[PDB]
């Protein structure tokens, strides 16, 4: 991929950045052209927004036991100055014998909010602990910073993904565990919910992403909260974000009040996914969640699962009339055709982008947000 940017000091556009063009100006072409251009993306995000997020340390360690139908992977992560720390989630099987490879597993921020199908694992990840998230005065603590210090850059949600990669590298290493490695998703709700698009996005190994009311910060876009709260709606944006808790690195405060400068919003995040799967739902019961933002948003990144051929692998179903994280009967189809085809290897059809236009004080209006003509990516 070459020198890949992570910094563009004269970015000014107040649309959505687009997808199909590197930041050197070269237009993607080929399939094999998202691969690079993913990998930029993920150096923008964490240069403006994220902070970094460090690769596998140098010592990952697993132990398992099972009682009952819960299991314990107790997992030791160190770097080579010998600091380390050791964190235990726990997994939910299914009852009986498994299938040859090993149960399909969701990973669930705090236990996640959807419910999940019997046929599927469930591993409980306590990201809280990873890294604290109480408010602004959580700054840099978590297990995560006490292995890379508490001035790490990294947010509380790269932290978060950092600690779901060790726990795929623990899977891979722990056979006695029983899952399939390869059909591992993600989930969480709210907070928990912008967790779980970071984890998918920026982990390949996960199969199906599922974020759940993420809001601001989540599925919404940056640039589409702050024309909502211009405009009297009462959404959550960039600004309030980060002086509210610490999903987002230090540095972002930097470009809240500037947005069009960030050369990358989460329509861009959302597109990191592909080409693996997610679907995410939202609720328009809450405008601090930012309903247009959300639906603007995703429509913008289902363009890049379009111009890779694959539409289908990417769904959005946003309704109203539930409380906030409660799951509406309604929508388990639609989850439940995303979980039975990327998970469960049945033909399950995924055409799902469906929302009730239950905007308040605003509209979506593609043609002032989305500039690019989808190009139809080759080979
Ligand atoms: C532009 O940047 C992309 C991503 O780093 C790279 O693959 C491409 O080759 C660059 N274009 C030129 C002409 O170097
Ligand atoms: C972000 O990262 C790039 C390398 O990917 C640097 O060149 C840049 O200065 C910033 O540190
Ligand atoms: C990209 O990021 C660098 C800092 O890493 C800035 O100096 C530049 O102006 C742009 O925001």
């Amino acid at each position: 991929c070459g020198a890949i940017a992570s910094t563009v000091p004269n970015y000014n556009n107040a649309k959505l950045p687009d997808p199909f063009t590197f930041a050197n100006g070269t237009a993607l072409r080929t399939k094999a052209d998202w691969s690079c251009r993913r990998a930029e993306i993920s150096a923008l995000i964490q240069n403006y927004e994220a902070g970094t997020l460090p690769p596998k340390p140098p010592v990952v360690t697993a132990s398992f036991s099972k009682s009952g139908n819960t299991g314990t992977l107790a997992i030791t992560a160190g770097l080579s100055n010998s600091q380390t720390i050791k964190f235990s989630p726990t997994i939910s099987y299914p009852s009986g014998t498994p299938p040859a490879n090993g149960w399909p597993l969701i990973i669930a921020y705090e236990g996640g909010s959807i419910p999940i199908p019997a046929g599927v694992a469930t591993l409980t990840y306590s990201n809280s602990d990873m890294a604290q998230q109480n408010s602004a005065s959580s700054r840099g603590q978590g297990l995560f910073y006490q292995l890379y210090g508490s001035t790490h850059s990294a947010s509380a949600m790269t932290a978060w993904v950092w600690g779901v990669s060790r726990i795929i590298d623990a899977l891979e290493m722990t056979p006695t565990a029983q899952i399939n490695t390869q059909r591992i998703g993600v989930t969480g709700c709210s907070r928990d919910g912008k967790g779980a698009l970071m984890a998918g996005a920026f982990e390949e190994r996960i199969a199906l992403t599922i974020p759940q009311e993420s809001g601001s910060g989540g599925d919404a876009c940056w640039r589409l909260s702050k024309y909502e709260i211009d405009n009297g709606n009462q959404v959550q944006d960039a600004v309030e974000i980060v002086g509210e808790n610490v999903w987002f690195s230090t540095n972002f405060n930097n470009y809240v009040q500037k947005l069009p400068t960030v050369p990358e919003d989460h329509h861009l995040l959302a597109a990191m996914v592909a080409p693996r799967a997610m679907i995410s739902f939202e609720n328009t019961d809450y405008l601090w969640l930012s309903p247009m933002s959300s639906f603007g948003c995703m429509t913008a990144a289902h363009t890049v699962w379009q111009g890779l051929g694959i539409a289908d692998s990417h769904g959005f179903a946003q309704v109203g009339g539930h409380a906030h994280c409660a799951w509406p009967s309604s929508l388990t189809p639609q989850l439940n055709a995303f979980i039975n085809r990327f998970l469960l290897d049945q033909s399950a059809t995924t055409n799902v982008f469906t929302t009730n236009n239950q905007f308040g004080k605003v509209q979506w209006n593609a043609a002032n947000w989305i500039t690019w003509t989808t190009p139809t990516l080759t080979g």
